[PDB]
């Protein structure tokens, strides 16, 4: 159960890192754990559970089925406060900044700060930024998705987030998007900032993930085709 | 002064607490204000804070040059708005108003000034910022839900989330002119739930005010209005 | 029986009392013993939830109480967290004087399919915070109805009634020094047909008399 | 003619699917509204809808006027605001604008007119009202956050949520005179997730426009 | 049969202006006449019609009975966009400045404005600012001891060309808007300054008027008006 | 520098339309802005708008040029004691009240203290909007734009600004500009997306009173409004 940040600050000296996103609602716990091991077949180095906002008995029951089989870390990815569980190794403690509603920026984050202090999860500080088009996290959290031809707005939100201590950033275009976050935006946020750069959504081609990672994305989030593309 | 202020803080919390003096630049002229500032560095202040302003800043930029010519102690920006960025600031409280009703005071204004402050070598101290009843003018300017005094758990929730987002500093503001300062049973709770340097300001006038507010667990204390400062450093004794 | 069909059934006693239990304020067990203490005279049903945050605590407490008691377990969500396999029924409620649409339709939009996934009896409820409010005051971006404006509370109540919200809930806050005024309870009751629920600041028998005597169909403590 | 028009819709939804027509009292003399409506009873219209606009109500009362005293189909007023509440309508869609960013259109404005709606003997049909892309002008007037066209999952969730608050009808609004009507995938998904009476309107102009909508699940089609 | 703003300025040259706020919700249109007729005998300069949000066919029948009996400006004081009528002589076209929600600042006026133009109705541009308690009226009411706050909105309002200003304690409030607040705003701006809600005495009316109010607005509460007008004069 | 700008404006409009060169003073030190200015003024320009390197720029101009210096602020920084006048504007279709009335109220006391002429101006963003693009009016809903424009007139905003946003692909639709100009009697400013003489002329022929653009490439643009 060694620390996930030092784990990333140990991969990045040499290669780029990929993590597999799975939703506790889109299959049984077990069928997810065979999706889990089919991802280190390709060679992914972590699993991202959380998907959306869902009942938190399955979420634990799929983090339990994930805990035992696996030892690449499994990181929570809270669609809401129902996205916390004993079994995961690390939570992404994130604020979606380009939201229009304080609850998504700080509210949900304050209501759920006894649970992450009662339990023993690694809270990683993260700015979360929805790029156009946005996907379901687009309208779910009332976000204004940063346009594709406006990279320097994303950078402004990076620096803002870096100054407030969020050592990690996320450029989500949305799970299941036509194309990834545009490539200049990636390089540019990376230019102005020294956080771990996490790009996700709309990411399918082996070259989709070559270009996202090539554009400076420190982490690709979505196999063998793609982990070979990010190398 | 010529070094990271955050590192300067800890070299003080080794043996005591910390006191900082708010000088709103607009309520005086620059070389009038150094005369206040050094008056402060004699009663026992450990920094000058440059804020309380949503107004002019050419004015405020001159203010900063005055103190850097004339002091050896940190002067720190307190940004009431993107106006509030100079270059002779040794540092800035890059803060977020957690209990604001409008995101501009949680992230928006920070996103806008983010470009400006990276340009300068202005040390960026990450600080969650939270206002309590009744809030002074803050409890109405930056549209806010000021946290009730008898609901401390709400200040801890905010402080703890703030601590998980990476904001290593945290500031209770009862408000410019409140009759009583921040409740002591609330200062002591957020000091326990997080590991942040806890700041507390507003309402402290008497010597015994800064006493019970530096005594209830606050690491640093903030004052405004002779050499009355040692009568406010006496109390963090 | 059906839990709402049970409430209406009290066409005589006309005093549904419900006990509000917090999972995290204790353990899953003496909650049962306090539940049993509570069913031991003078209660008709068990509300659960209140405190937000953790869901682990919820499920054990719901699981432990379904077996040991004979009265309904009603979930009271402080957020989309308070949902469980082992409850009889849910107050499916909009926080009506919220300034923030998340608390009026957001969360409910976000949690509809988990109340779909169980079969849980979903009771449509209007949730109105009265001054002072409380924790749920600041937590839900309320605009707490002043005690001096019975008109305002009544207007929301007719509205929820007109949108199909069959149950109303004037909430004065856990910790309220004064329960809701009996003029606001009796106006809301004269204006709508909703099962009127009052809570917060009720700690005595004459406390629960004022609330009850004015109109309140259901009393919560 | 008068009786509860919820029982009337249900009376028709066993044998067939019903149609309604949106009249704007502000585009026409109250007198014109009768021939414009009676001609639709000669057509396939099962009842008449009045509104789709916020304006002063001296005219909606003055068009409820003549429809009430001439035709034998229900007059359901379709409220552009608290303005639109006349005593001669046979019922009203008491709507929430579920995907509004502003509490005023979810609950605020309902709280202001609910006393005027109870004051009058008007049947009130509880209804969710969801704006889906492009939205037309209504999808900026309230400042809705229109549900995207390719995300019927969001629509269904609002529809379910809506159902669990006791809102028995659901309205999928494309927006008057929009280009393409509310997408078919978003219609069927709503109708299977809830027991609501589905109402669909906006940007349908053909008989084939109404064919595809009616054929994916919509109980009632609204046409301009 | 003349311009209400000009009418406002004709009076303001040797006295202050009193207007009566009647309210078509709670009287037949004929009863409002007898009230309005009685405020006129008592010395009121204008009727203000509005103060709610409902059926507007009533707003019309009240404005028309009023228009063919009284000889005085009928003024609309709107609580939403339903508060318009062809029988008024003018409308307070107001922004609720310290609303928390844009609809009341500008959206409602965007929605309603095409109808103020469809009709010749004179529009007086008016900042509307709610001061605590604030009656029933998405407002963060200004505190009664934060007048520097109140005067900034007033100054704002002016620079945006809002010629009029309404310190609202909200009809029914226990105490009227403080004089330290009134007298701050009249020295800071050139607006016609209207103060309403909470004034029930000739005593109340005096202290408000002497603080600087140009207009005193009091509701339907019948010698009372004669008292209130006297209190001011 | 001298005279009231609004009455300067009203006088050009008895003859022609008004073009204003917009200079962001954070984008160059003051020394070039006067060259950029005299350039603008070599082209048919009628005035300069900026929006402390801000306060330092306007300082110059006044002493070198004979057309007003107008302030075009976005935040609370955009006020300096050195301009002939200021666009005191309310971001109409903002979604946060700060850009409608708040930030005005916070900054109203600098504007009075500095005796600058203050122009009441509705300011309304258009699809796509640029970086300020807030809930921009769709490019095909000019009804919305008109409603806003008329509203701001009944509140006493005698000036009105449709902003496509700087660097926009195209300017504000002719169908919108014409409709706003026909609903209100206010000074109509249009800006963003005007790069060419033809840009300048479509916007100008559709009914705009002012045209905001930001070497002497102004001469094309001014030529255009002929």
């Amino acid at each position: 159960k060694m620390k996930v940040e030092d784990y990333f600050h140990d991969i990045l000296r040499e290669r780029k890192i990929h993590l597999t996103l799975i939703d506790p609602e889109e299959q049984t716990p077990e069928e997810a754990v065979e999706i889990a091991r089919a991802a280190i077949r390709g060679g992914t180095d972590g699993i991202m559970l959380g998907g959306s906002t869902t009942d938190s008995s399955e979420l634990d029951n799929t983090a339990r089925a994930l805990r035992e089989n696996i030892d690449v870390p499994i990181i929570l990815f809270p669609g809401n406060t129902t996205g916390v569980s004993r079994y995961a190794d690390a939570i992404f403690f994130m604020s979606l900044l380009n939201s229009t509603n304080p609850y998504w920026i700080i509210g949900a984050q304050a209501l759920g700060a006894a649970t992450v202090k009662k339990m023993g999860i690694e809270a990683l500080p993260m700015g979360y930024l929805v790029v156009e088009p946005g996907g379901t996290v687009g309208a779910v959290g009332d976000t204004k998705p940063v346009p594709r031809n406006k990279p320097d707005i994303a950078a402004a939100y990076a620096m803002a987030a870096e100054f407030l201590g969020m050592r990690l950033f996320y450029l989500e275009a949305g799970s299941g998007a036509p194309e990834h976050v545009p490539e200049e935006m990636i390089a540019l946020v990376k230019r102005c900032t020294d956080q771990i750069l996490i790009v996700g959504g709309g990411i399918r081609s082996g070259e989709d993930a070559a270009r996202v990672a090539g554009a400076g994305a420190d982490v690709v989030v979505t196999i063998r085709e793609i982990v070979e593309g990010m190398g």
